[PDB]
């Protein structure tokens, strides 16, 4: 789940970068 948790993490830093 804490995978699932790296996922989102991802989408978000991602989303706020560009």
């Amino acid at each position: 789940d804490w995978l699932k948790a790296f996922y989102d993490k991802v989408a978000e830093k991602l989303k706020e970068a560009f």
